[PDB]
């Protein structure tokens, strides 16, 4: 499309995952590795609202990036992740989150959505790139036989929608999330996918700054591989760069040029998997090519870094009433602590192993 929100433009980078990454290079205890370590502050990410008591710090985030644009001559850009659905991470049991819709779910997440707008509202001066809810959709393609899914259908469409319908309202260039090569990238899967993101966008009323699709968020999947993992077997489209390439005729014919964002952050040492399905702490892993919008792609608008590696997927405990037994498999690494908090030794192995190096 002609409008790339990240041309230029220059990305705030995340104070989250700054903090995070200089206190994790401080421990690295080889002072080149620490060095790499800490240079990786320096790779925009996506930040994640994971929580509503996190969205005074994306007015913070806002206002240091207008001062910063300003005592530069820049407009920056600010990368953030909405992911706070009622009965979250329907699928599995490592990312539950503070909301339930038996307890008001969607009244509360509407709330969350409007005190995020009330934020950006008041620096119109910044750009926001947001990704909608990580997994969700791809949740209602492949399993409304997961019964919490299934009971949560009508309330994420709702959710999502109200998030993409206000957030336009503030001019936020938004990516709704669509799984990966491995979920929705399926041949069989395809037509259900681009059935469920062309109603999304029909419900909030095609707004221009509904954009496109983010892939591979938070997985490990290559965007273009030297040669297909064995994990994707039966499955033709075995990397990011086919899934896209299949799923975007759909959405045009469907009416809907969409655009793709694609997350590398974990990409960069393949084939470390039993089954394409094991998504949690996958040991091994490394630091992939880092973001740009030199993508190789007419669908891809960037490939970013969404999950931010270093940030746990899951327990490894399974006294946790948030252990998941995906994360305690052979190729998990263990033991692991929740799901958003900090794994040092990840990183570090994160840091090791990256493709380019750092
Ligand atoms: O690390 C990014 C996100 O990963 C998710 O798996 C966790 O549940 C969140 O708490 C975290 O914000
Ligand atoms: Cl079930
Ligand atoms: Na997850």
């Amino acid at each position: 499309s002609a409008n790339n929100p990240w041309t230029g433009f220059q990305i705030f980078l995340s104070p989250y995952y700054a903090n995070e990454v200089a206190a994790a290079a401080k421990q690295i205890t080889d002072p080149t590795l620490s060095s790499k370590a800490a240079s990786v502050a320096n790779i925009p990410t996506f930040t994640w609202l994971d929580s509503v008591a996190k969205i005074p710090d994306l007015g913070t985030y806002l206002a240091s990036a207008s001062a910063l644009g300003k005592s530069t001559g820049t407009k920056q850009l600010v990368q953030i992740v909405i992911y706070d659905l009622p009965d979250r991470d329907c699928a599995a049991k490592a990312s539950n989150g503070e909301f339930s819709i038996a307890n008001n779910g969607q009244a509360n997440y509407e709330n969350y959505i409007d005190q995020i707008v009330a934020q950006i509202q008041q620096f119109p001066d910044v750009r926001v790139v947001a990704v909608i809810e990580p997994d969700s959709l791809a949740n209602l393609v492949t399993n409304l036989n997961v019964q919490k899914c299934a009971n949560a259908k009508t309330t994420y469409l709702a959710c999502v929608n109200y998030a993409l319908t206000n957030l336009a309202k503030v001019g936020v260039y938004m990516y709704m999330d669509a799984g990966h090569a491995g979920w929705l990238g399926w041949p069989a899967n395809l037509s259900p996918a681009a059935q469920l993101f062309t109603q999304v966008w029909q419900n909030a009323g095609k707004s221009p700054f509904i954009k496109g699709l983010a892939t591979n968020v938070a997985n490990y999947n290559a965007l273009q591989a030297a040669s297909p993992d064995p994990i994707t077997q039966g499955n033709p489209n075995y990397d990011e760069i086919h899934y896209i390439n299949a799923l975007a005729p759909l959405l045009q014919q469907a009416g809907w040029d969409a655009t793709f964002i694609v997350d590398q952050g974990r990409s960069g040492v393949q084939n470390i998997r039993q089954q394409w399905g094991d998504w949690c702490n996958i040991k091994g892993a490394g630091f992939g090519t880092r973001p740009t919008t030199n993508t190789g792609s007419q669908f891809i608008d960037s490939i970013v870094w969404v999950k931010p590696g270093g940030e746990c997927d899951g327990t490894s405990n399974s006294s946790s009433p948030r252990y998941d037994s995906t994360c305690s498999l052979p190729d998990a690494a263990q033991p692991a602590p929740e799901a958003g908090t900090w794994f040092q030794a990840y990183f570090q192995t994160l840091v090791s192993a990256a493709n380019p190096p750092l």
